[PDB]
């Protein structure tokens, strides 16, 4: 009754060729952060961040992604 | 009754060729952040960020994506 | 009645070729963070971060991802 | 009686090849400078400098010198 | 009677090849400078400098010298 | 009677190949400088310097010298 064949071929080349990658300078600190508080009420759960947080300097010499989903579903 | 054949071919080349990538300078700090508060009420859950947060300097020498979804569904 | 064949081929090459990657400088500290508090009430669970947290300098000479999901489902 | 012959040949190649030159920074006399004085006497020539003076940032992308003196003398 | 022959050949190659040159930083006289004075006497020439002076940041991408003196003399 | 022949050959190669040169930092006279004075007498020439002076940051990507003196003399 039925026959299925799933022959995807891939020969893809995601690629880069950088000569020279230099001299980044990220400076997310320095500033002053004053916070005062009086007579607060918190009747449910609370989160605070204060200061320099979660800062990033990401420098992949490469940095190349490739995603490739195959899916095949049958009833 | 039925026959299916799924022969996608791919020979794609996503590509780059940078000579020289330099001299970035990101400076999201420095500023002053004063915050005062009096007589607040919070009857549900609360989040605060204050200061320099979540700042990014991303510098892929490459930085090339390729997505390729195949899907195949049958009843 | 039924026959299935799942012959995905992959010859993909995600790739990079960086010459020289230098001279990053990330500086998320330095700043002053004053915090005062008086007469607070917290009727549920609370989280605080204060200062320099969770800061990152990530420098993969490579930094190349490849994801490849195959799935196959049958009723 | 005489011959003289002066056939210097030169095929020299002074050369450079910088990729990326930057984020240079120079901050002379950030500081505060008081000078106070009472009851001075001067019976001769006076020179004063005060503050930031005569400061230099020189950044030749090249900066390549070649000097080549020829001389030839007879009595 | 005489011959002289002066056939210097030069095929020298002074050379450089820097990838990336940067995040240089120079901060002369960050500090605070008081000078106080009472009841001075000077019977001759006076020179003063005070503060940040004569400071230098030199950054030749090249900076390659070649000197080559030829001389030839006769009596 | 005479011959002289002066056939110096040169094929020298002074050379460099730096990848990445950076995050150099120079902080002369961070400190605080008081000078106080009372009841001085000077019967001759005076020179003073005070503060940050004459400071240098030299960063040649190259910095390659070649000197080559030829001389040839006759009586």
């Amino acid at each position: 009754s039925v026959q299925i064949v799933y022959k995807p071929v891939d020969l893809s080349k995601v690629t880069s060729k950088c000569g020279s990658l230099g001299n980044i300078h990220h400076k997310p600190g320095g500033g002053q952060v004053e916070v005062k508080s009086e007579k607060l009420d918190f009747k449910d759960r609370v989160q605070s961040k204060i200061g320099s947080l979660d800062n990033i300097t990401h420098v992949p010499g490469g940095g190349n992604k490739k995603i490739e989903t195959h899916k095949l579903t049958f009833r």
